[PDB]
């Protein structure tokens, strides 16, 4: 399985990939480009790359949690298990760094050129930090020293703590992957952002906790510091760590100090720093929360806003209370607490989708009418698109006796009433339709129609009907029969 | 009253129901579907169901407050009154669980199918938790033991505390009911959300308070914990509870610690947990508050935003100060601090409503004119819709001498002035109208008209007039008389 | 000056009044309505009423600050100066209450009817609270007692503290006045709201401070409370008050406790209450601040948002970097970091204003052209409105050699260049104009035109020109000369 | 280099300047205006002025940090190094003040008039404060005294502290420069605002820290204050300062008190003040953070909001799940998680840019077609603009057998399929085009076309084609060949 590896290195055909590039042909074309250099180049959007980054993340998170703690609360830093772990981690990071040269960079089209583009762009931006993070600097220093001891040890811990610069790399990895996920799974951005922030906060809190003890460790546990003053120098490491974290955490969430307000200058300064870091983090969190909340009820909010405009309009015109109430009722019936521009949405969609939607809505309404049963399907489709949805309140005249009816109505739904002088009253319900006589007559409507309950009609204007006919002359002729 | 129960189980005809489904016929149809299975199925939107859920809520809230407190601050948990209360509660929850099988689930149309749909969908989602919550697990355990004592008792309390999982159920109930209420009463979403959050916070605070003491109780009141260190082990239960709540509450609202910063590890950890929980809750609350504030002054805000755009436009064109001032004045008069797209709003409404609105606005204006007194009502209605509202600043020429008047004006309101060379000056007020001579003439206007004070006209363009006439030829002919 | 008072009682002719009602005639009409009842009715929007409310506010604020403090930190509550002050205040509030019956209520049109409308609507809503607040209840109680002493005194303080219910009245007064001010002075809503909140917070803080000491006072200064534990029972009143306020204030802003965490139950409960009140207030403040911030940079924000959409569009089309840069540059030149729909704004304005704006913009541009010097002013005006503003980037062909020019260009501004094969190159600057030959020719354009620097043209389409001509045939004829 | 200075004083030709004024000619004109007065007037937007303000900022920031500290933590305020520094600073501020008279003020066009406009407008607004800040008042007072000592010294410090009023000036300088930068570099407003606030907070914190110690210093270190109670009167200055800052900083970020809750009244009051200042600042910061967060993910948010409307629409129409899924898929393919009104954006742009964009998009698509190879470039350009982008889901009929094709399709991209009864199946890919036969025929389409995979077409309607032809009759004729 030597070619398999190569294949993996190329960008695979996934849901994401298609969205990014297009069709499978496009993907293939991209792959061809990649295939110019053999075993030296890795495509950023590839599956192998993804796997590698996942691995890194798994390692990286652990390492970030571990490293500082290891440095602080374990005195014997030269013990076997620790050292082996460190070495392996370093190796992994070196490998990652190496990969980064071979990996392509997203911009615009992705640059797959190795010797000039990948090497120079990486070396001019992020390389140095990565290099620092990956390598075991402290160990190197120790080796150099080998080829005052307490002082050296103290120095070394600080050097080791340069391995926290992997965090930048981690962040970078996260960002790209999040972007990819957005393209793929349609994740809620707000949710993602807040989650990221939470993680960051946790990490920062941990670091602060470590640091608070770390400085004392560095300074040899002086008599006027928080570790010596609480009398927990020789206590179990875990307990100490917990205490430190608590101290840090309070500063993060604005609760208070540890045992006592700082005495030594250094300690005080550290506390202040933590507070600053804590405070800003909390602010950011609050902001994120606010954003999330706004996102969550957004549609609803929009509806309310829209309604407020109507209210304002009413106020401007100084309408009677009854009128206002009626309008409110209409709005409730008409839109059902929702906000959407129907027409705009339809425009945004393609034709087939639109047609499908219309069929779902109105095919049952128009098919029940005997005029459209014998007609051709295309004609029906054409008609249906034209139809315009309407609502009427109870005790409202839809059509009137003697007034010229510009449009005909199909009752999808609702309790209507046919007001006629000659024929008494024939109440109409869902499925019925009217204004049919006044289509090709081009005159005044005979009888009246009043809404008994709330109604949901589909209006069809005479002009629109004429337009529709314009395409189907045979159909028009047929209609003209009776 | 055996059939009455069945009826109740079906979905009733309410305001909500109509909105959900449609007309009474639709509701009846839905009921028919429900009526396929007798005494085994409950419709989610039914009145009986609503009542049941209300009952549950009444029970549930009480139980959530009570349970933890009971577990903690009362040592004798095997006493009669407590046990009876518990048993009844358990029974009620079991009944609720049973109902949940028989109750239909909202999706899309509601699934009323029992054997497959209701049983499998519920069992695959929420069942297990509900089952756990409902049953008295601790009591069962005790019974088993019956058919080291201190240890057993300690264990049992934890088991009992599994009955807090009713909270999920409660939440679910609340959400659905809130949704229903939205459909029904048009509640302010923001307000609802914040209220929910407040309740949650309170509950959480209470739980934290219980927990802080609870852990000490579990651990047998060790010498280095907050209960033993304050010397309030044998104090009255109520006082202790209050203290615990205070401790919890401080962490929630970021105030501080209890008597002293934690000493024992467990206590410290608990405190940290509380802080986390507290802090997040506070953040959420803040966010909600922000959202609410934004909602409350939204219309006003929108107006301001709109105005800012006008200002920006002015800036871009670098207008003189006087001009800007004039524009500002016009805006104030024109819109009166409000924001609304009139045309859009009108489009959103149905025809009858629109007509009514127009009548309310302009029937008094047009009726006072003697041209529209003898005319037909339909014609008048047609005319009125066409009319377009306008405002003019004082010292502004509305119509001019010698310039062709494209439109005529009805003064609804304001202090106008007729500038004529021959006839001196005849100042016009609310109710007057002009540009009437230049309607069918198709030429140049004779005299000028200047605004004395601010005005509110209803313009009527000649083209629009012609269009209107197009429908009523007789009317046009009549007009042509004089 | 008996009639003067009556006049004052009626609604005056102010800026506000006109905006509310309309013209002076409208105001007069309103006044007539008021004048139905003599010396018994007060119009809500009147000047006298405003004055009265200002007076009340002046009194009310003072009283709210004073009362609680007086109750708490002065033992001798039966001393002369205090009592006189109280009595006067009570009298004033009674007077205010009386006025409230006679004052009209805003709804819709304002209800000026006394016997039924004003009396019943007020008595069914706010009366009782107002009555309670106004009257000296404590004094009445004392009188009753006159016609254990320590106990009575304790009771009386609580009764007296019912006079804080004036706060509701104050709030009501503020709201109405704020609304009026909005109509009048165009105040920033956000700013207003935050200011209100600040005031409320301050008042609440003060009350909390009073309360914290007040409860101890009521309870006779027990040995385990914050006043007795700090050993400041017999200290100077002012100091005590300050301390109390500090204690309250910390809870409001989430800082901490007083000297020590509460010991007695009552104290603890009070603290908790304060924290709740404090915390909510702080949240509200934060929200308000956020809102204010959003308001302040709103225009700018909108522009950025708009730009982001353009960027997104570019991304979707996957444009080259150069192209993107060009677009960015164009946007910067075109809109200058601002957001406004020109056309929409113009539509919103009246005609005269629009004309004025156009003159300010383009009269200097078109007048310099010799074609429009001899023409009539009306024609010029007509032309100018039609003109459409445009921008061109340097190294861009505006007009081309051999391509049919649909529109002509007036260079308001910018460094243009005339590219001709025959006539070499004649560089054009601000004031010049071109495409003039291809107006009535209806053919292909001869020479090319390229932008040297950035340009700001006013395009005029041939169709639009034709339309303009349609009104002025003589003008057209004249133009046709040469 | 005497004229060089003059030149510098005039407004230079920068990117900013052009944007502000226009072309170089405009800038020159502006310069001419400036050149009316020689060596007495400075233009606000000039380079020299900018440099001066930068210098001031550099000085000013330092001075603000230094002054208070100097006043507080150094007893010997009459020492040489300090005094020299002070004197120089004072001189600089005096110079700045002088410049301010000579500098022009931005409004509208900038006022370059010296004797009336610059002198009176400055003297009526900001002068006095500036004068106070600039001059060494304390030193003057001392001199006066020269021409109880402890008391005098105490008084003098307060007087000296009047030199903090330079902050207003600094603020003013910052605002203007920020505005200029916005015009120039297109900075993110939100980011700027937050940065400003941070700086302010830091400064305020520092001042608070100084103040907390300062009051004690003024009051002669009484026995019941925080400096005397901690026993750090004779400690090193730096340590004291740090402690003070910590105390201040806690109040700012809501953490807690210093060593102990205040005892003396003055101290308590100071603490309260700090808390107020701190609390408000924190609120503001939170608000700013929220704003920033909203800005950052704005585009994404907008997309989500838009999508929610579609969902709402679907809900309203009660569509089947499959349909909804299809719609979602279409949206994902169609818009790719982005929001933009294409048409609106195009309208906003100029013609050349639009043309360029179209070429980038569709020239490759239309050029591959042999119909447009021999045609003229102008015609091609015209055609391309008309084209309308479309998407189709797999298993969707684009064109049908027997149905009249109103528009023709160019496959930019995607896996299509040609459904024919006679000719079997010929699958089409990127670059192909169809509906070409039904262009000038004006009849029914022969064969069907179904989407195999997702597609991205460019539709071209027959009406649009006809319109395009209308300009190029020769082209039309050519097309009519075959």
């Amino acid at each position: 399985m030597q070619r398999q590896f190569t294949s993996m290195l190329q960008p695979g055909v996934n849901k994401f990939s298609l969205r990014m590039f297009g069709s499978q042909k496009a993907v293939e074309k991209e792959q061809e480009r990649v295939k110019t250099a053999g075993f030296w180049i890795i495509h950023p959007y590839s599956d192998f790359r993804f796997y590698w980054d996942l691995i890194m993340l798994i390692m990286m998170v652990g390492n970030l949690v571990i490293i500082p703690v290891g440095i602080t609360f374990f005195t014997e830093q030269t013990t076997t298990p620790w050292i082996i772990f460190n070495v392996a981690s370093d190796t992994v990071f070196l490998l990652d760094l190496i990969m980064n040269f071979r990996t392509g960079t997203v911009n615009s089209s992705e640059i797959i050129l190795d010797p000039k583009v990948i090497k120079m762009n990486y070396l001019k931006s992020w390389f140095v930090v990565d290099f620092i993070s990956s390598i075991p600097v402290d160990y190197i220093f120790l080796i150099v020293e080998k080829g005052r001891a307490l002082r050296i040890v103290r120095f070394t811990k600080i050097l080791s703590l340069l391995r926290l610069l992997r965090l930048s790399r981690l962040i970078r990895y996260i960002h790209q992957w999040e972007e990819i996920f957005h393209m793929t799974y349609d994740l809620a951005s707000a949710v993602v952002r807040i989650f990221n922030l939470i993680g960051m906060m946790l990490l920062l809190c941990h670091w602060d906790g470590c640091l608070q003890f770390l400085v004392p460790l560095l300074q040899d546990f002086p008599p006027d510091c928080w570790v010596s003053l609480n009398e927990m120098v020789n206590d179990s490491w875990g307990k100490q760590y917990s205490y430190a974290l608590f101290k840090a955490m309070s500063h993060m969430l604005c609760i208070g100090y540890g045992a006592q307000a700082p005495v030594s200058m250094s300690d005080l300064w550290i506390t202040m720093l933590s507070m600053i870091v804590g405070a800003t983090c909390y602010a950011m969190f609050v902001g994120h929360a606010t954003a999330l909340i706004q996102s969550l009820d957004s549609s609803r909010r929009q509806y309310q806003e829209k309604y407020k405009q109507v209210e304002q309009y009413m106020s401007f015109h100084k309408l009677p209370a009854d009128m206002r109430q009626k309008i409110h009722d209409y709005y409730e019936h008409r839109y059902q607490g929702k906000i959407f521009d129907e027409e705009n949405i339809l425009n945004e969609l393609n034709d087939p989708l639109r047609e499908e939607i219309v069929n779902f809505n109105c095919r049952k309404l128009v098919a029940t009418m005997p005029l459209f049963a014998n007609a051709d399907p295309n004609f029906v489709t054409a008609m249906l698109s034209k139809l315009r949805f309407e609502v009427f309140q109870p005790g409202d005249y839809i059509i009137r006796e003697g007034a010229v009816g510009k449009k005909m109505y199909f009752i999808q739904h609702g309790v209507a009433g046919v007001i006629t002088k000659s024929s008494k009253e024939m109440k109409l319900t869902d499925g019925s339709y009217f204004g049919e006589i006044c289509l090709l007559t081009k005159g005044r409507r005979t009888a009246s129609v009043r809404a008994d309950t709330y109604c949901r009609l589909y209006s069809l204007s005479v002009d629109n009907f004429n337009e529709v006919l314009e395409e189907y002359p045979m159909m028009r002729r047929a209609f003209e029969t009776v």
